[PDB]
């Protein structure tokens, strides 16, 4: 039917999405690594609508495997997932970062989103028409800045896996979108996380025969400063 | 007030973005080069809203000047700019072209539009808050084929003139968008009611959100990859 | 024969680019407005190599023409383009631009291009293997800045219609190359005698390999990432 | 202080680049999986330069720390890192992948190159103006393509890291490049290793104060064939 699987729905804007679809009664599949807030969320949202929550960790293939191949025939076609999961760690510039946060982000934030993709692909196939993949993406993707080093490089992996995606699709009717926000809260006025939930709603609810390929979302506040020379 | 300003309003989105507004009641100033075709269309239009129709060529500067300068005070402020005059001539190899042809695409696509943008811009700053200038480019802005040429530089010219005008906006509320569409209008293309759609949601996105842009393809349009000769 | 066409000769890197590759020996056409100073370059540059000066303006495109068809036979084939006249003409906002600035922008930096590109475009076929047009592009086609608008516009023109050509042009030998330079003359900015090296290591590449973009900035030179305004 | 450290260098442009370097007599560290091709390479090259053959898989960061680490006096200061090691797996459509072999890429492909540039990047400081490091990107982190999926998200993975790298670097000196390759070798006349390997040689030996930021290089038989309509 109309049902959404999200990974890291209690973080970032994965909870905004969790709301803004359970208001429009979407069935929901949420992840999560905290199993007490994802539980509560769960059970909030159970009142206007079917919520399955899953406490897993994208990082972890086996599990992730485990947890999708376990899913109810609910499931069996899947109209929507959001590729949500994903953090930025430290501070250092790169020559003094610790590779344990390296790891973690490209774990998490190309892995993860890897393997939720792969493994959910088949049922976003057997939905056909109007299926769609959201796809996490950000402004650090594109934009050089001081720090951005491993957490732009991962976000600049979704954008283009996004679009290789879509070469791959032919005939199956699923949409792919990398969605790519900018300064978040989540008086300058930033994203909320209830723009990036609605936005996320817009996309997947487009016409069939349109695929949104990106689109890139800063606060007004919020533009380029070009280039520093030392 | 709710007012919009269109760039060939006969010609490409043009129209169906005019009906789209009209719809919400937007004010509406439509330019064209044809004056029967933009006059019927103000005529129908006039049913529903505020409808001024403005024969002209956005590639005179002056004539684009001069009507700016005469526009009526409802429209003082400006809420909305939607730069849509733009022509493709062809994809002939560009060695076989005709630099009229390309003359036509570089006054049309950039030139019309750095003269809409830029008569315009004092009266959208004036409007403040939540108003917004959308762009249109295209796929041909950053994806090379065969023919290209100058249509795909001026597609690209425009996303980056977008990206570059919001450095000079701060502190005056205006948002600037480049919307890029792919294949329109067994392969369902994008319709032209599909980027009216789109462009009335961009403008419509609430005052401390800027969408930089947004590029939209049938889903039946990907990517080829290379060509080896 | 090594035979090349530089646009703007007297302006930019263009100087630079004609001294090169007459040490190197390469018959030169010098394009300029100037012709007092287009002919004290040429009479100069005569002693190492064979130079033809032409005074005109890239924007005009009946000058172009009537020059390019009474190119003597020594340019029947023309083995290297250099597309370097262009210009920039502030950074004031763009709300407050003179219409006139924006005007002699995109006629030099865009048309003038193409004029060059097209007219010449038979000559440089007809070298065929080996042959190349560079492109002067800039780091401003890609990265956004305050006041950038219509310079880094032309070049982000420059840039995508330097790969498009590359697509029709299959069959011919014909190479066609995208060099975007920073911060030009503590910070130890590009000298013009850097790109002239650059653009004769780009010529002088093997015949079956094209260079589509190269971008380089001085090392002082790298992104200040985002501007928040409060 | 003339240095250098290659990844993967057994037969690629790996090998292409260990042997290039050594005509210019540089200090070679070889890296490589395969023991007796790497230790046949570094024989054959010890007639002309220094080199160190070092046995390891890029993708374990305990090994390439504890080789680091275990490198000679004479590595106090590193002048070039080339980060080559890299594959792809495969044109499949991304739903029929095997995720073995998507591990298999980001593990080499991202975590390998973050391991070796993290690791030798206070060597590389410490040499500091006219180092150098050039990552191998692609044209496939820039051009969507069937099949490309996660490889290409890989090499925009590459390209966005390196624009970052510089950003961290500011006051070093030190350099950094996406070199980014179409069709090699491994009647269209593509790149061969040779080729990459004298492009790399130019990049290193440019004047200190220029930073290559990137070149892409395809063979001239290479373009773009546009989109797909299915």
């Amino acid at each position: 039917s109309s049902t959404l699987f999200i990974t890291g729905a209690t973080s970032g804007f994965g909870e905004a999405c969790a709301r803004r679809f359970a208001e429009a009664g979407w069935s929901l599949v949420l992840t999560g690594r905290r199993e007490e807030r994802l539980q509560a969320l769960a059970g909030e949202l159970s009142a206007k609508t079917r919520v399955l929550p899953l406490t897993l960790d994208v990082r972890d293939r086996a599990a992730m495997s485990a947890a999708v191949d376990n899913l109810p025939e609910e499931f069996a076609t899947l109209r929507g997932l959001i590729n949500n999961a994903g953090l930025a760690l430290g501070t250092d510039p790169a020559q003094s970062c610790d590779l344990d946060d390296w790891d973690t982000m490209v774990d998490t934030n190309i892995k993860g989103l890897l393997y939720s993709t792969r493994l959910l692909l088949p049922r976003l196939i057997a939905h056909g028409a109007g299926a769609s993949i959201v796809n996490l993406g950000s402004v650090a993707g594109k934009w050089p800045y001081p720090g951005s080093h491993v957490y732009g490089g991962t976000k600049a992996f979704v954008e283009q896996f996004s679009l290789n995606l879509r070469c791959d699709l032919q005939g199956t009717g699923v949409r792919v979108t990398n969605l790519e926000p900018g300064l978040c809260e989540s008086g300058a006025h930033p994203i909320q996380p209830e723009d990036i939930a609605e936005t996320i709603f817009w996309i997947m609810n487009q016409p069939a025969h349109l695929n949104i390929n990106s689109l890139e979302i800063m606060p007004v506040s919020q533009s380029w400063a070009g280039f520093a020379i030392h």
